């Protein structure tokens, strides 16, 4: 048992998206930065030195709060979106590992000795049965999946407020007399400065909302345990003669057990000798 | 069973044709970028200070789109076309080695039972009979093809579009008097403007317009499953007396078993002896 | 016994996030300095060359304090909220592995002898009776908890104050003639000058104080070993006929001992025939 | 056997050399462009500032096409040169191993076969037979040679061309009034303008075209698979009593075979018995 | 026996403080000095080009030395903190390694002989009797702690001096006219110049003072090898009938053989039958 | 056999010597001219601005080659240097190593069995016949130092002929009128012009020609293959009873096997039995 | 015998503190000059452009020897005092593997042979008498230590020449006029120009001086090889009764056996019975 996966495919694949696609998006955004150098562009008089129109630069930019904050909010979600995996490793990975094992374990012991038996002349059910009461890995599991989909659905409003914000007129004016500037007219009233990234941020946000609307159905049908395809693994084993629509974690362990039955080796045996009995 | 490919050889070399070829001309474009500095250059008139005529630069550079999104829409297509053997590997990768594991083992030991039978004195075609009827892993395999074959045939017509828009005048003219500045005849009606980069793109466009029409034939090729060429492996097994045209996955699983008959030592004996046969 | 964890998953989790929050959010905030090169911006005369206003610049930002030392401090509490895992691997971890696997294999090895004494025809009791007034574990287990419980309670009290104070007017005055330069009326009496990186240390700010105060009841949780839920696993094992209120360590370890009896096979089959006894 | 070789010695050599040299001669001219920072410098007039010069210098840099496209192509040319070895390892060199393994475990039990029936008292001649008329392994390996070749021949005819372009007067002049400047009279109407990296490209060029000059006999001596010097190592054979101009990989697969005859621990004794017999 | 430490467990603590302290914080330091780009500013006068001024700040740079040689100090007190474990990883390190191998086999070979002895029916204290007039393995220790505290201690004195110096009036006066340069009245008798890192070194030695002054004690308690907690490890095997003030190195053995009980399976039966007996 | 050499100890350390040392001398090259910048200095007008300025200085540095042209040259030499030992290891050394094995083998069994056949009571001399007239090693052998002593004289000849240059006058005068602008009588007829990186290229090339004249009398001893001292391990081995001038490979077979017979476990004993024999 | 060390632990230790430290000591260095970036500031007149100053500064620069190449010369005695390791363990340390493997083997079997003659009741003296006259194993180690300690004085007094050179007056004059420039009267005749890294290259003297002779003594105390403490290990052996002053390599052979009888398990038993013999 190396191959044990302990994650739904579906699962693994809509982590994987939901976090490398922020980070190569905030990665792009970081190497534009350190090309471009700056993040806004004003016109300053003429008859400012650079270190003047230095301070008119980073006084307006320094004076909405969405475009400043743009990287930082998709870095914090890629994060936030790569706990719950880490969560789920730590707290409820390693108790299932075990149980796939001696329910595998017991299945081939039990193929082996009723060949045995039958070449020569139920422990499985009850553990089964074991885990029908309990509600203890469906809720860690329920859990990793609600916060993904809040993560994803909070990131999916913000990248959709983002573009319902900076569509049009992303130049601005700004005003430089505060404090005790405030006397002098050798500075100007207003002067018109232009945010210079936005231009990128809006591939950046579409792409990056595309995608996320593209996830979120996988999302939602994974939290439906019970309705999905089940129970198709224990009509193989019922031709030995020693041998679902609630949410307890019998409904789950039966999902992660038909994800791998590749390491039942008497399962293929008794796949050929159904197909046979048809 | 150490080699087991569970790839085709032209699958694999189309995928790392088709991913690998857009990152290093992005490599490329990325590291000119970071040498020339910026992407446009600007005549400024000569009253101009430092920071205005930064300022005229960057605001015709983010004032078409095509141009200004090229590494980034490249990028993208490299990650878009590396998502499908992701999902290949994820998904029906693990439920394909153990049926090759089990039909090679399979093999061997029929192989010697009878050989022992033999030199002293039908379990794989009913489980072959099993994947006549499941179109299972058809069609995980034709959404990998046909996801690379839209992808490939849509970045081919955007690299197309792009030549067949910056092929003359790649310069052009920009007002800068939008606001406050729409007043003062101290600055220009129209400034000449430069794209500077836009002689190396053609480059690394028609190589990538080149060799994505190059790739495109053996996508289709790869897609026509049950009329490639099949059948030869079960015709050497059949000296042994104990022992294709629809798109089930019975053809599939029959390519690749035909692809790795190496890991097969029963094979080289039983061509041997077909070959005494003719 | 290969994977035997030696930490709980609460505390392995609650670990992470308050040592690598930290150091993601200054490597955020010294990306943003290389980016924008200062700090600070002032507002020099006319009349001043760029040395001149260099120096005006670094003498008004050499001279509140807490502005200046956050990403050092953010660090510091990086690596002293790191120092107490450091501190139980070192000193406690060894010594508790040696004792989970001294009493998962003696379990191991009761189950069987008592398996082949029914099917042909106290030690562990008393070796939990001596680590009942060690109080060895405890204390060491406790002072990692409380170490970073305070670390963790300081760090948000630096990060609430610092909210509390640059909140508003984040500019400031600054005085340059300080020695020599005290008779001249070619330097100005007072500077305006903007701190620049105060916008983005607000949202840095918040992130980590809301994060650390969601930490925080779970370090409280854990801190109260004898009020969780214990002694599950002892009277699984009271179906053999061979065979907790205080701060002792034989409370601790029976902690540690309920987080993996993953590694103990017989404990299925206990927990099996205990089903079957209800 | 674990130091299969499944490469030609002179095959491996070639490759090597035709592609890390390009690699490492523009990983010097990559070097040499982050040194000198710009590829051109032109003589801007007096009354020009810094943006108009520099508007000047990247005007006329984006105004032949083989000069500036140089590191580029011979990237260009190191990958499709990695191309054939990538090809030949991904689709014919596993079906190789297993034969190759197959042939030297037959030698070697027919060998130890013979000495104990020697000292107690044709399978691979039938499986070399198969491999007479197939027309499998000569095909794929000639498409490596070709393509190698070709690859090699048209870089040697670019790196030829740019000797015989950029000999003289490697300055140029050039033209600034396209568009709006096309009627002032204080903009020049040419300037002398000078490509500063043309003196380090012909050192690059002379060395990759005389390397290259002396790699093509060594791929055209490969391409002459039936007439290397063959048919050794069954003549050594031959001693036990129980045991090539055509283009079928027969030819190939002996050439194959006796590359590798280290592997072979009965070749040996057979030579020892060999030079008694002589 | 893989996890035999050979370091106790508050040393080991103590080495990684006293050495990875100083490279953080002369990490932090250098990447401060790398975004600041110099470490002193002078106000040269008007009249001065960028050379001058920059030979004015270089040469009242390179003109008290306690705050220029500051980052060298710090890592040259974290290198030569670093020495003393790699002396006592190459000196004496694998001399005891192979001693408490042989004290451990030696001791489960006893009682396992005992327990067979019992069932069916002095080397060790000999051995510890030989090391109890050599003093060898005291030696290189106490240099080990000594050289420890030596320098921590200078460091401390150092790093005390730092603030008892740069507390005050951290800018100065400097001379320019050295030389050809004393004679023209261009140039100003002296100029004000102010050190601009000054105020994180107060920091980052106020850090480095407080944590090495909390070091010591435990290198003191270390240093005290015989009035530690010593001889509970015989006690538990004097129940089997065929089986410390001054500073030998049978002290320090002893030190090290309880240090790691762990590896002994014996003494937890023998600590059990210890519990029993009282 | 796990370290089986096949390579001179000699060969080995003048191989690394002859690669390691142009790799770090142009390392140090290439890192003081990323400090330095430039490699030129001209002594422009003071009517020219910083644009003119720097096509001054570029066009008198792209118009001797020797001097321009050195990191290339040394990192030429030190890939052609690496060459050889390349060729030696994918051509030679897999045909080496195992007939060493054989040789290595046959004679630890010639001596366990007559050991037993004293106690209890010619192979290799004819395989050693075998390589007498073979000329197969020694050619590639002689290929590899040939080129090896070929390389390190034309460097060294280089590396003296620059020293015999840049003797004296480093300084040029450089002229700027080529072309359009051999008319105006503003720019100068002749600008002083300084190559600044030719102080430290004397100090590399000195180094390098050094150690370079220091190797190659090893590499001339090395190529003298039957004039060393050889045939010492033979005459020990005619203790059993059961058992070279000219340049064939019979005589680098010995040197390559006394060069290693710390593999042979007999040769100690045999050598001992001969020490008692004399 | 994994952990056999062929290294005397004080050559060890000095080895990598006389590498160890110039490397750190040149990284220092080189930090410092590209933070610095350039190493020299000269006092331009005022009518100079930037790139005239420039000039004056890199003619000035490149126009004693000793300050400007002082990273170049530690890095070669870095290098160089790394070579005598690396001679030493290609050519001399496989060669004494082995012996030292066959002496350990031969006394464990002999102490097995005599355990078990006496309680159911010479090889190694000779094979030490072969090495009595060979000077083979001790000349090369002499060579080891002859080339480190000849390479450490040299650079001791090449360090002390540099602290008695630049104690005074660092700074110094140069003259620009040479060549064109001796005739107008615009250039000044003499310029004052400070060198500006010899602050800390006098600190990075010390520190390397200091260290350099404090190693010194280890170096001529190693290469005093019959004048250490020997012959303790044969008299632990003459307990069975079956079984140093000139420079031969037994004397050096038996300073490497008394090093490593760690490996030795019989060794601890007859050290105990010979504290029972006194
Ligand atoms: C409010 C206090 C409730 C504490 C509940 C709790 O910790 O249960 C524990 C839950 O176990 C866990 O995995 C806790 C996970 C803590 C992760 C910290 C997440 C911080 C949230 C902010 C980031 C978004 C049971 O462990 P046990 O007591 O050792 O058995
Ligand atoms: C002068 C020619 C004398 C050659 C002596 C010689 O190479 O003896 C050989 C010595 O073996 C060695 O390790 C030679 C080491 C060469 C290292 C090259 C050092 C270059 C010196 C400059 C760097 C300071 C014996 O080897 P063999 O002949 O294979 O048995």
């Amino acid at each position: 048992y190396k191959g044990l996966r302990l994650e739904l495919a579906v699962d693994k694949l809509v982590s994987c998206i939901a976090v490398g696609l922020p980070l190569l998006l905030i990665s792009l955004a970081f190497a534009q930065e350190i090309t471009l150098g700056s993040q806004i562009s004003c016109f300053a008089p003429t008859s400012f030195s650079w270190r003047q129109a230095a301070y008119v630069d980073s006084f307006c930019w320094a004076a909405l709060w969405l475009h400043k904050f743009f990287p930082y909010i998709l870095l914090l979600v890629a994060v936030l979106l790569y706990l719950p995996n880490l969560f789920w490793r730590f707290t409820a990975a390693p108790h299932l590992s075990s149980d796939l094992k001696f329910v595998m374990e017991e299945l081939d012991k039990c193929y082996n000795r009723d060949i045995k038996d039958i070449k020569a002349a139920p422990i499985v059910e009850q553990y089964l049965k074991t885990k029908n009461n309990s509600y203890g890995l469906i809720i860690k599991y329920l859990i990793c999946r609600v916060v993904t989909l809040i993560i994803v659905f909070t990131a999916c409003i913000y990248l959709g407020y983002y573009i319902s914000l900076f569509s049009l007129t992303d130049e601005f004016t700004c005003n430089i007399r505060t404090g005790i500037l405030r006397n002098d007219t050798a500075l100007p009233p207003l002067v018109q400065c232009k945010l210079i990234a936005v231009g990128v941020f809006r591939l950046l946000s579409y792409i990056n909302l595309i995608i996320y609307v593209l996830i979120m159905p996988f999302i939602i049908y994974a939290m439906l345990v019970p309705f999905r395809k089940t129970a198709n693994v224990l009509k193989v084993y019922e031709v030995l003669p020693t041998f679902s629509k609630t949410y307890d974690d019998h409904s789950l362990f039966l999902l992660f057990l038909e994800e791998n039955v590749s390491e039942l080796k008497s399962y293929k045996f008794l796949k050929v000798l159904e197909n046979i009995k048809n």
